[PDB]
């Protein structure tokens, strides 16, 4: 029951394509919608166009969209990005805190965190879903 | 609205059992409630039905109820489908305007998870076939 | 039926555009045809709409047509839904009895891919949003 | 590619069972073949596991085989996964490059259906949980 709405989020690390290290708590104070995906996962990639459109649509608002590849190694991820260009800042993560503190066994996975850095939904709806817009608006 | 956020109170609505008797969502206050809103022509809905039944089996004796609620426009195709496909769980049907107007049920499949307190856990809950619904349900008990 | 296997001839049906003019599937013979059968209150159908529109745009000028066919019981919600949601591809609607009785379309969403000769490629085709549909379509072109 | 169109010959690949015995897809020529290519961390993949198993039961004794093929990069999580979740069909694992290369399979879940001549029916078959897969299989078993 650590992951239920209202419970605090759990930090993890992520690398960007250049090498900078960011941690989830850097975005403390914004609404955070996280997309976990991987290059060989069809249903994950099917959601990318909608996650990107959300990014564009809320550019002017206090929410951060984190796309985090969980590919085992970095190279299929970078190889994938070279062929499939993206507008949001891309992250990559094989942080053990994802598996052991977030208990993430499967992807796709979507998470919505509110401004106080509390979980709103540990199991958030997909970015292509009709309701995510209102869910997101509600949270702002 | 902000009224469907986690921690907000569930909204009651009326449904009908296969015998044409009224029931209310409120009758279940005190249990964890997982609702499956579905319809006979909806492939994905009908795809989850095996998993929703198996959840009912798997959690027999825990304080949760599984409500399969048809949103078919008329009861006729619902009862026809049920004659040709038997189910362990008690089946319900609803056309209550409150589904569209208080729960913003514009589309199906729609899954909803409500807590023993009759508060929303997730108004857009994961699907019955997912690993995630198990873990989430385990967490609310 | 064995009538829907790849390489078997497609089955014609009637549909209406927004202005009530009639067309038939067979009018498009000679092109690759990708059909999206959907309805206004089908969540997963409408979630594919952006991708289906993106394919139509991506393949403009190539020898393929994209047919968005609403199977809504009546015309009205279809038309209202379109007023709110402007789509680029020409929209159709159909209650032709053949959909159910020849194509065995019992459930939506449903996607169908037909080749230039008007034979079935895949009567249960991948979804518009999938990576798999583009490679499929290119295969066929 | 054009080589994965219905009616084209299927493409062999090597796979291993939980004991390390080797089998090749082409060994099954003569039977309809429905392949489920999945991995332990792909949620949508294992969402289909029950239905795939239900189908192997529904069609026991008929001229079709059901092949669940883990594409996990390593065998350990696969083996660990089956440990804790029991399964009636014989389980297989593959990392044959023929998958990516010749079958041009870049994403899972992925399902393939092959006819008794070892020709492709659908390289992109419906999911096991779907209502149509059973109509499709039956349609292939009659022909
Ligand atoms: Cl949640």
């Amino acid at each position: 029951s650590k992951l239920l709405p209202g419970q605090p989020a759990i930090d993890f690390e992520m690398l960007d394509v250049e090498g900078n290290v960011k941690h989830l708590a850097d975005f403390k104070g914004k609404v955070i919608y996280i997309d976990l995906w991987a290059t060989w996962c069809g249903p994950c990639i099917q959601e990318s166009p909608a996650f990107e459109a959300l990014g564009k649509k809320y550019v002017g608002k206090d929410i951060v969209f984190l796309p985090v590849s969980t590919d085992t190694t970095t190279k299929p991820w970078l190889r994938y990005l070279d062929g499939h260009k993206k507008e949001l800042t891309q992250y990559h993560s094989n942080d053990v805190a994802l598996k052991e503190s977030w208990a993430i066994m499967y992807i796709p996975r979507f998470i919505l965190i509110d401004k106080d850095f509390n979980i709103v939904n540990a199991y958030a709806p997909r970015p292509s879903s009709e309701e995510i817009g209102t869910l997101i608006d509600s949270v702002l």
